[PDB]
């Protein structure tokens, strides 16, 4: 027992990180087979960050202007191309450490591990969720461009995120591995609205089930509710509406604990209306929404 | 910016995990050079967990009774020995993936990454702190025996923890890599007192400095205090007394933010006396004590 925000073991990804330099800009890339993936930011300079003309910038660059190093091993670049907001650098050697892998576009509310990296070198790993508004609340310093997010399922790494930017509000924005931003963002250094976020209701419910499984049970009550009545409360407190698809996804946890989903919703309702009363759940004094139902079942069995 | 509970990249440790089976018991071991390290629990059965006679149990075992597998690679055991609560299995092959490493006994209040593992296979990574009372609040299921905790400093892995047991209270106890328990614990399935814990004051202070560095600044106030006056409050709220050694360790963060340590202590005092008033700091509604000053400076630069 115990309940922690747990990342995937990062070894399979650490073997794929490289440094890519173009001119004076250095950032991180991902070396899979004989292709290196990195943010197209690598071809900009300060003085054109307000609205870079990436097509013009890239035309000035040849293969030999991209310097790629994997540890101290230098790679030879034999092709380049831009797709959306990513660059694909063809190199002459396949990465011997390439894991079984896939590129996935995750949904808002889904979680993934981030391997924060600087100069091609891994520095730490943590879990986060793709917010409803398609931002992430990461931890990323100057040089973190190109860091990647992923899930692992039996030795297959599903890459889902490549880090680009910090918005002026402190939250983070990035792309899938095909270079398409999650959310409305563009790769320029400008104030950009993220728009209203919400709390991920089905994850909060998953986490309450995890709490019960660990014997934090104080918030269970003698009430039930309906989907409609709970959704009234969800809207009041800026939670996502609960659908029968969410109820279905919560069925294993329901069955395991013997607590019907709508009974757990009645507990959540009471927590939203009354607060926590200066108590804690699984070591938190807030309602936590960055564990999916799949995460809870992983860590709870 | 942003502030997350970040683990070390686990790749260097994942290459060292193996499965060790003795009779019907399977748990995790750590393969470094030509030695496999694992909890001596591996030689017990149910029916002798209340007070195992490990010396007698081990006498019944020969080299060939320890089955060690690294992936599907089986290792040949050519010696065994017990030291404290660990077994050292000499094998005939040095681990080709052995990192540069050291064994360290960490101090209470220090943090480390845990690689949770089952059947020799890594499942996830998370950060925690060694509590003042020498427990850890981990996440560990049946089969987690032998999982390890570590820090990494420039490609040198400092192993500091090997997981043994869950106490009946849900918190976790384990040893250094020489098999000595942290705390008063013994490897038997018995209720055992951990004794009073405290909050790690110097870490809470570090975390407030991290909050300021990220622009969560609402708790700063117009007051100061003395070490003596703050220690009166620390004792009231079951915080560790603050020493000048702790003040000295906080000096870089002090210098970076321009906030004197005793002025930050006055903020903390006010937080302890008044609570958080339904607000948050770095995404938490509690005072967080699992980031050391060294952790904050790592993640904040
Ligand atoms: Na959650
Ligand atoms: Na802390």
């Amino acid at each position: 027992s115990g309940f922690r925000k747990m990342a995937f073991p990062s070894g399979k990804v650490e073997g794929c990180m490289v440094q890519v330099t173009c001119g004076t800009t250095t950032l991180n890339g991902l070396w899979l087979d004989d292709v290196v993936y990195c943010p197209r930011h690598v071809i900009c300079t300060s003085e054109d960050m307000l609205n870079p003309n990436y097509e013009d910038l890239l035309i000035r660059k040849s293969n030999h202007n991209f310097l790629v190093q994997a540890g101290n091993v230098q790679l030879r670049v034999i092709g380049h191309s831009m797709q959306n907001c990513v660059l694909k650098l063809k190199v002459d050697t396949a990465n011997p450490k390439t894991p079984k892998y896939k590129f996935v576009r995750i949904q808002p509310g889904q979680t993934f591990s981030v391997l924060a990296c600087y100069n091609g070198s891994p520095s730490g790993v943590y879990q986060c969720a793709m917010r409803p508004n398609f931002t992430i609340k990461g931890s990323f310093l100057n040089g973190s461009c190109g860091s990647v997010g992923f899930n692992i399922d039996y030795d297959c790494v599903s890459f889902c995120y490549m880090h680009h930017m910090e918005l002026p509000t402190g939250v983070h924005a990035g792309t899938d591995l095909e270079g398409n931003f999650y959310g409305p963002f563009v790769d320029r250094q400008t104030a950009q609205a993220a728009g209203t976020d919400t709390t991920i209701t089905v994850n909060v419910l998953a986490w309450l089930y995890a709490a019960v499984i660990n014997g934090d049970r104080w918030f269970l009550n003698r009430f039930t509710t309906t989907l409609n009545d709970f959704n009234l409360v969800a809207m009041k407190y800026n939670y996502e509406p609960l659908t029968q698809d969410h109820v279905d996804i919560l069925g294993p946890l329901s069955a395991q604990t013997g607590i019907a989903v709508l009974d757990m919703c009645a507990s959540l309702k009471e927590l939203l209306q009354n607060g926590m009363n200066g108590r804690t759940i699984l070591g938190s004094a807030l309602l936590e929404d960055e564990f999916t139902p799949f995460d809870v079942v992983r860590q709870c069995s």
